[PDB]
C-alpha cells in the first residue's frame, strides 16, 4: 500500500481539503448574520465537542482500515461491524463525495475560467450607482454559466466554460495519477504555500483600500462586533455546529481514504489536531480579512449587512470582481483572488476523488491509471447534467453535500465508538500517538458528538426536506433519478468485490 512520504505532506495534503471555497466566502458571511465577534463562541464550542472529535474518528478509522488494505467505507465499515447492512451503509461513503465531485469540480473550473479572463483583460468595464457596476459582472456571469432567461429549466454554458471544465479535469487528472506521495503530496507541499502566500497579499492590499464610502478598517469592524444578543437562537447554534462540520469536510469520505494511507502506529492524533488548526486559521484570519473588508471599505458599512445577506457566492464571484474593476490595478486583482479559489478548489477536489480512486484499487484491483482513468469519466460524463440542467447542481449538493454527510458523519460514530466498541476505538484512536487524547473525550465522543449532529439532521431535515420535496420544479426528478442510479450502481460494484474475494 501506498504511504504518505513526510508528515509536513500528510497535514498540508489534509489541510488542503479542508482549506476550500468556504474559508473564503461562506464563514465570513456566515459570521456576520450569526453575531459577528460573538460567533466565535459557540464556533470554538462546536469546535471543540464536534469538529476535533469526529476528525480523530475519521483518522483512526481510515488508518484501521489501510493496515488490512483497505481505503473507503465499504469495507472499513464491514470490517468494524461484520453485518451485510454495514456494507450498504459504506456505500454512502463512496457515493457522497462521487457525487460531489460531479458538481463541484464544475465550480472549480469556473474559478480557473475566471482567472484566465481577468489575466487577459476579457472581463467588462463599468460604469456611478452600486447596481450599475454589479449588473455588468452578474451578466458576465451569468453568460459564462448559461443562466435560463427563459422559462426553461436549460443551462447553456459558453464554449470557454466548458473547455476550461476539460482542463481543470485534465489538471486533476495530472495529479491523481501520479498518487499519494508524488501525486497529491506532492502538489500539497507547492499549493499550501502558494495558497498562503496569495492569501497574504490579499489581506495586504485589501488593508490599505480606501473609499469615500469607507475603509477596509470599516470591514474589520462590521465582522467582528459582537451581537451577543443573537447567541438567544438556537439557529446560532446550529449554524456554527454546521459551519464546522462543513469547514473541516466531515463526512465526505475523504478523509477516512487519506488516513489509509498512514502508517500502522504512524501519529494521527497530534496530526490530525494540526491539521484542522490550519483550516481554522486559514478561515478565520486569512478569510475574514479580504472578502467582507474589501466590499465594506468599497460600498459603505450601510450595505454591509444587505451585502452580507446577499450570500457567499454573490460576494464571490459578482460583487469583488465589480469592486476590482474600480480599484487600481484590480484586474490583476481579480486574477490574483480566482487564483487563490482555483488552488484553494483544487486541493479539495484532488482529495474528493480519491475515495473512488482507492474503492477501484483496493477491491476491484484495478491498476492507478485505470481507476484515475474511470473516475474521471465517471465524474466528466455524469458533470453534463450539472452544466445543462438548472438547479441540478443544488439538489445534489442538498441531498449529497448537505443531508447526507451530517447522516453519514453520525453513521461513523455510531459504528465506530457504539457497534465495534468505545475502548476498541479509544486504543485505535491513540495507539501511536505523540499526544494522547484527553480522557474527557471518551464522554464527548460517545455521547455529547453525536447527539449534536442528530440535533443538526433532525433540525435540516424539518426545516429543508419539506419544501425542497414539495415546492421544487419536476425537473429535480431527473437529477434525483440519476444520483439513486449512482448508488445502486456502486453498490453492483461492492457486490462484484465481494464475490471476487470470494472467488480468490
Ligand atoms: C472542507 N473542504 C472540503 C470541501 C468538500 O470537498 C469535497 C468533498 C467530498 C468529495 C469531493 C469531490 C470533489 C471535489 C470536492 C469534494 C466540499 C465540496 C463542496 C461542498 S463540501
Ligand atoms: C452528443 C454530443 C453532445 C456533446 C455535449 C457537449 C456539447 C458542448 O457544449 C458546448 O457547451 C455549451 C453548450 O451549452 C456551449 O459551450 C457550446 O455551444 C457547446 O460547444
Ligand atoms: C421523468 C421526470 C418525471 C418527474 C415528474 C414527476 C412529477 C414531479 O412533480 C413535482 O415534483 C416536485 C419535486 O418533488 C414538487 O416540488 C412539485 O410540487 C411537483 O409538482
Ligand atoms: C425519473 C422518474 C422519476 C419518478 C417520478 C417520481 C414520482 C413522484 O410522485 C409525486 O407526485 C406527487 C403528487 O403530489 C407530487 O407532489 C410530486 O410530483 C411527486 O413526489
Ligand atoms: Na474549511
Ligand atoms: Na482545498
Amino acid at each position: 500500500r501506498e504511504h504518505w512520504a513526510t508528515r509536513l505532506g500528510l497535514i498540508l495534503a489534509m489541510a488542503g481539503y479542508a482549506v476550500d471555497l468556504g474559508n473564503f466566502l461562506r464563514f465570513p458571511v456566515q459570521a456576520a448574520e450569526n453575531g459577528g465577534g460573538a460567533f466565535m463562541i459557540p464556533y470554538i464550542i462546536a469546535f471543540l465537542l464536534v469538529g476535533i472529535p469526529l476528525m480523530w474518528i475519521e483518522w483512526a478509522m481510515g488508518r484501521y482500515g489501510g493496515a488490512q488494505g483497505h481505503g473507503t467505507t465499504p469495507a472499513i465499515f464491514y470490517l468494524l461491524w461484520r453485518n451485510r447492512f454495514a456494507k450498504i451503509l459504506g456505500v454512502f461513503g463512496l457515493w457522497i463525495p462521487l457525487v460531489v465531485a460531479i458538481y463541484y469540480v464544475y465550480i472549480e473550473s469556473w474559478t480557473l475560467g475566471f482567472a484566465i479572463k481577468f489575466l487577459v483583460g476579457l472581463v467588462p468595464e463599468p460604469p456611478t450607482d452600486p447596481d450599475s457596476i454589479l449588473r455588468p459582472f452578474k451578466e458576465f456571469l451569468y453568460s459564462y454559466i448559461g443562466v435560463p432567461k427563459g422559462d426553461e429549466p436549460i443551462l447553456k454554458p459558453s464554449l470557454f466554460a466548458y473547455i476550461v471544465f476539460l482542463i481543470t479535469m485534465f489538471i486533476n487528472v495530472s495529479i491523481l495519477i501520479r498518487g499519494i506521495s508524488k501525486g497529491i503530496e506532492r502538489f500539497a507541499k507547492i499549493a499550501m504555500p502558494t495558497l498562503f502566500i496569495l492569501a497574504v497579499f490579499l489581506v495586504i492590499r485589501v488593508f490599505l483600500l480606501e473609499t469615500p464610502n469607507g475603509t477596509a478598517a470599516d470591514g474589520l469592524n462590521f465582522l467582528w462586533t459582537p451581537d451577543f444578543e443573537k447567541l438567544k437562537d438556537p439557529g446560532v447554534w446550529i449554524a456554527a455546529v454546521g459551519q464546522i462540520f462543513f469547514s473541516l469536510g466531515l463526512g465526505f469520505g475523504a478523509i477516512i481514504t487519506f488516513a489509509s494511507y498512514v502508517r500502522k502506529d504512524q501519529d494521527i492524533v497530534l496530526s490530525g489536531l494540526t491539521a484542522a488548526t490550519l483550516n481554522e486559521k486559514a478561515e478565520v484570519i486569512l478569510g475574514g480579512s479580504i472578502s467582507i473588508p474589501a466590499a465594506v471599505a468599497f460600498f459603505g458599512v450601510a450595505n454591509a449587512v444587505a451585502i452580507a445577506k446577499a450570500g457567499a457566492f454573490n460576494l464571490g464571484f459578482i460583487t469583488l470582481p465589480a469592486i476590482f474593476s474600480q480599484t487600481a490595478g484590480g484586474t490583476f486583482l481579480g486574477f490574483l483572488w480566482f487564483f487563490l479559489l482555483f488552488f484553494a478548489g483544487l486541493t479539495s477536489s484532488i482529495a474528493g476523488m480519491q475515495p473512488m480512486i482507492a474503492f477501484l484499487e483496493d477491491e476491484l484491483k484495478l491498476s492507478r491509471k485505470h481507476a484515475v482513468l474511470w473516475t474521471a469519466a465517471i465524474v466528466f460524463f455524469s458533470a453534463h447534467l450539472v452544466m445543462f440542467l438548472n438547479k441540478s447542481l443544488d439538489e445534489m449538493d442538498f441531498w449529497a453535500g448537505t443531508i447526507g454527510v451530517v447522516f453519514f458523519g453520525l453513521t461513523e460514530l455510531i459504528i465506530f465508538f457504539w457497534i465495534f466498541g468505545a475502548d476498541k476505538a479509544w486504543e485505535e484512536i491513540n495507539r501511536g500517538g505523540i499526544i494522547k487524547v484527553p480522557r474527557i473525550y471518551y464522554y464527548v465522543m460517545r455521547y455529547i458528538t453525536p447527539a449534536f449532529l442528530a440535533v443538526l439532521l433532525v433540525v435540516w431535515a424539518r426545516e429543508y426536506i419539506p419544501k425542497i420535496m414539495e415546492e421544487t420544479h419536476w425537473t429535480v426528478w431527473i437529477t434525483r433519478f440519476y444520483i439513486i442510479g449512482l448508488f445502486l450502481f456502486l453498490t453492483f460494484l461492492v457486490f462484484l468485490a465481494e464475490r471476487r474475494r470470494n472467488h480468490e
